[PDB]
């Protein structure tokens, strides 16, 4: 399906700005297995970037294992050309967070990656920020995956939430990614004072 995304520019520091209050939540509802764990998402982007302001409630936050993707952590997907190939063309992008701002790519430049997490009772939250390559303007596709990762006290995980892919693949095939559209921008963007 398709997510219509808002323009805007939120600072990045792990606070919900107040423009993120006049955007809507995404709530993924793809579990691999029960559990209560859940999260929720926002998008919003600006002529530079894409943001993802994710919350999580997950009352047990675990990162002991070496392996990036078995910690309590957040993954977001990018298909910035809109290509849908089945495999990661040079522009297709795979970065993973985890709750203590631990950052690993799987895919692109990590540079153009920039997160802040912050510890909440039952749970994290992460604000993440993409450089975009491509200028974006309203109307743009792009194609689009987000994922949670669920550890435990074993130091293994558990169990994911996804957003749009249920064949457990996006990270191979971004032909299972979903859809952003990007829209809100004023085209008459010249703005005088007004005290
Ligand atoms: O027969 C089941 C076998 O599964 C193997 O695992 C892999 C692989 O080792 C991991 O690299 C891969 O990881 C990805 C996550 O699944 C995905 O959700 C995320 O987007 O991207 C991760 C980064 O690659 O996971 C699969 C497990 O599903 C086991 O290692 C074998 O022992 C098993 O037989
Ligand atoms: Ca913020
Ligand atoms: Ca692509
Ligand atoms: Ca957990």
């Amino acid at each position: 399906k398709r997510i219509y995304v808002s323009y805007g520019s939120p600072v990045i520091d792990g606070e919900v700005d107040d423009i993120w209050n006049n955007v809507e939540w995404n709530i993924p509802r793809i579990y691999s297995a029960t559990t209560q764990t859940n999260a929720k998402f926002k998008l919003m982007w600006d002529d530079n970037a894409l943001y993802v302001l994710a919350e999580v409630y997950d009352p047990v936050l675990n990162s002991a294992n070496s392996t990036p993707y078995q910690q309590d952590s957040v993954e977001i997907f990018l298909d910035e050309n809109f290509d849908r190939a089945i495999s990661y063309q040079s522009d297709d992008l795979h970065y993973r967070v985890n709750y203590n701002n631990f950052k690993t790519t799987d895919a692109g430049d990590i540079l153009r990656f920039y997160t802040k997490t912050k510890l909440l009772p039952d749970g994290y939250r992460v604000e993440a920020r993409i450089a975009l390559s491509k200028k974006p303007i309203n109307g743009t596709i792009m194609g689009f995956e987000f994922q949670v990762n669920e550890a435990d006290s074993s130091a293994r995980r558990v169990a994911t939430i996804n957003m749009f892919d249920n064949t457990g693949n996006a990270w191979q095939n971004p032909s299972l990614f979903g859809e952003i559209k990007l829209k809100g921008r004023s085209d008459n963007a010249v703005v005088p004072i007004n005290p």
